[PDB]
């Protein structure tokens, strides 16, 4: 048919996420929660936005003549919390490495550190956007 073809794709896309380690049981819990039919799409839409906003705020802190590593550690810990809650486990564990740099007051470990956060955020944003598209076409 058409729709049936979409759920197979959406189920296929979703099975992608976990088979590649991009998401964990917390993402599973969101699915549990939805079971509010568009709940998951909105949560991911929000994470998508508040997530890049924090990356930008950290990039701004790391571009200052004097770096407030106190604040970088705080933004990383907030990003670590948004990640556990939607299930992007890697962004979350990379966030668990930043402290080490902030505490080491290193402007390169934090600057390259954010590059790995970038590495992990966009891989999942990719799988995020596609899912959103399929979830919308359920009723196009």
């Amino acid at each position: 048919s058409a729709a049936a073809a979409l759920r197979d794709q959406l189920t296929a896309l979703l099975s992608s996420m976990f088979s590649q380690g991009l998401v964990d049981e917390q993402f599973q819990q969101l699915q549990m929660l939805q079971d509010t039919p568009g709940f998951v799409s909105e949560v991911v839409t929000l994470f998508c936005d508040d997530a890049d906003r924090i990356i930008n705020e950290i990039a701004t802190l790391l571009e200052q003549p004097v770096v407030n590593f106190d604040k970088v550690d705080a933004y990383v810990h907030q990003l670590k919390g948004s990640s556990a809650s939607v299930g992007a486990q890697k962004v979350k564990f990379t966030c668990m490495q930043f402290r080490q740099f902030c505490q080491d007051k290193s402007r390169d470990g934090c600057l390259m550190a954010l590059a790995v956060v970038r590495n992990d955020f966009y891989d999942l944003r990719n799988k995020f956007q596609t899912m959103l598209q399929l979830e919308q076409q359920i009723q196009a």
